[PDB]
């Protein structure tokens, strides 16, 4: 697939929504973004950054009115460069569970409540993007 990668969530985000994202990370990446949108808001964005100040860290964080929020950091960093991942992102009542390589890795609560209206999934970074796919557990 191309990267930037839009997907479509139809009818907005709902509890026990599994999202699927298989690639492999470019050798020398930067940087990885998840963006889950409600218009020009970011409900959520899970940032993964191979070299801020010379340390791997992941960000997540939400955009409202055009201004980011507090930042929300993980060093528990499962990402490496030129190597397969799949990140799991499961859709609970209270928040995003996101698990990579079939582990456990964060939590996200929800800060944007309005769930429905969260309606499109970008995709971008240093990786190429091998599928990127929804269903209901
Ligand atoms: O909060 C999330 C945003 O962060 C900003 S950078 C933000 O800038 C601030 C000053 O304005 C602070 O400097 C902030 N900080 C917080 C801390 C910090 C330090 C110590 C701590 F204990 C806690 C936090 N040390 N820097 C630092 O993260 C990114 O620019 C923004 N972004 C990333 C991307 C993107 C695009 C394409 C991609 F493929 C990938 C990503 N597109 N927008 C997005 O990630
Ligand atoms: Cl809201």
């Amino acid at each position: 697939l191309i990267v930037p990668y839009n997907l479509p969530l139809p009818g907005g985000v709902v509890p026990r929504m599994l999202i699927t994202i298989l690639g492999t990370v470019k050798p020398n990446a930067n940087r990885i973004a998840l963006d889950f949108q409600r218009g020009n808001d970011v409900a959520f964005h899970f940032n993964p950054r191979f070299n801020e100040n010379n340390r791997r860290v992941i960000v997540c964080n939400t955009k409202l009115d055009n201004n980011w929020g507090r930042e929300e950091r993980q060093s528990v960093f499962p990402f490496e460069s030129g190597k397969p991942f799949k990140i799991q992102v499961l859709v609970e009542p209270d928040h995003f569970k996101v698990a990579v390589n079939d582990a456990h890795l964060l939590q996200y609560n929800h800060r944007v409540k309005k769930l429905n209206e969260i309606s499109k999934l970008g995709i971008s970074g240093d990786i190429d993007l091998t599928s990127a796919s929804y269903t209901m557990i």
